[PDB]
RNA sequence: CGCGAAUUCGCG
RNA sequence: CGCGAAUUCGCG
RNA sequence: CGCGAAUUCGCG
RNA sequence: CGCGAAUUCGCG
């Protein structure tokens, strides 16, 4: 096809099964058969490691907790798609008008990358070096600014203040249990739409009713 | 045969640097900036990598409703722990005696093959051989037999009925998500103790709150 | 122990 | 319905 | 679980 | 209509 060899041009890599290729590309929207889930499943294991393998080599500190954010981050669906955006790979997928969004971009992206490693005889050393030769200098440069992920509470603020010039109201609804591990309740209010969070601490419990309130003001669009 | 020996000819793999593979077997509460923290960050990477790629090829069904479940146990360190038997790990894992548990054990299996897959020049594709090597069937013998869950409902209703002689209750608490994928949310209690479960089917929410009802059903009298 | 039932939970 | 478990009741 | 059905939503 | 998710009722 005219379009994977263009695909092919930016990857530097020729399928040696264009089907396999254009399977990755394909939503189940198109085929009911033969659509990217399954390697979209392979590929998330598969870009993790090759993510995670660069991180602890060139991150500053090594210690876990330093390095979960960054992972966060670069494993999300926001990085990928940047990395996806390089490629042009809306262009190239497959998939019925009007049902794609960057949560699709983002699984193609990661069977995208599992379609090389099977087609290139399951080689994880090469599909490893391919992969960082394309986003190596993208993914270390996120390392280098400390690129982590927004919390829930700051995301809400941003979506309440976006489409209403206003913040939700974190109340204390109840207190729990013992009071070295004590039980907290907290609820999200924006409007008239509420959300409940439990946590150890008012803050984490607020954390968590946002979370659950981003989902709910998700629908109501 | 020192340790270490005895160990590299059970895993069929010498170590060029002894240092290291003596590292993944630390805990820090021993060597104080020694331990295997970060070789355990990549190992986990890195293992679910190699059972991702063994799940999605000899899989009966290769949907992700039907393999996600599967991954989650075996990644698990449940799953991890079985495993490791046949290293026994429990032997040659350097700690203060008297804290060594399981998930330790899990920590270190994913740790020392992330060890492997460094002291082999980060050679991927060898590393996940010497895996299959070892652990291959295991996994194929899981991955087809399927998994017997655990009956967490059953044996709290063993517990209450000897403790206090009477039964758990269930109470339903809210369902949210589109009615093609509701998500469930259940309340589990004895007597006066409490704890939730969510799942997607009321069984499954019961066992989930029936199961830290037992974890906490053991912090008390 | 065996036989027959009941209640509850689980699996089929 | 069947199997299993727990707790009961009856019979042998 | 198997048989017979109802309802809601998704997919052909 | 057929698949599939969830919730139920009758029978075995």
């Amino acid at each position: 096809m005219k379009m994977l060899e263009q695909l092919e041009k930016k990857l530097g890599y020729t399928f040696k099964d264009k089907s396999l290729l254009e399977k990755a590309l394909t939503h189940v929207s198109y085929s009911k058969k033969e659509h990217y889930e399954t390697l979209e499943f392979l590929g998330d294991a598969l870009v993790n490691f090759f993510i995670v393998d660069l991180l602890v080599q060139y991150s500053p500190n090594k210690r876990e907790g330093f390095l979960s954010p960054l992972k966060a981050y670069l494993i999300s669906e926001e990085f990928f798609n940047l990395l996806a955006q390089k490629l042009e790979l809306h262009k190239f997928i497959r998939i019925k008008r009007g049902k794609i969004n960057e949560t699709i971009i983002g699984d193609v992206f990661e069977a995208l990358w599992a379609a090389v490693y099977i087609d290139s005889g399951r080689d994880a050393n090469f599909t490893r070096e391919l992969f960082y030769k394309l986003f190596k200098e993208d993914i270390l440069s996120a390392i280098k600014e400390g690129r982590v992920k927004k919390d829930y509470k700051t995301i809400l603020q941003e979506i309440t203040q976006k489409r209403w010039k206003e913040r939700p109201e974190y109340r204390l609804i109840s207190v729990e249990g013992p009071h070295h591990k004590k039980k907290f309740i907290v609820e999200a209010k924006i409007k008239e739409y509420r959300t409940l969070g439990e946590g150890k601490s008012k803050k984490e419990a607020e954390q968590r009713a946002a979370e659950e309130l981003i989902k709910l003001l998700e629908e109501s669009e």
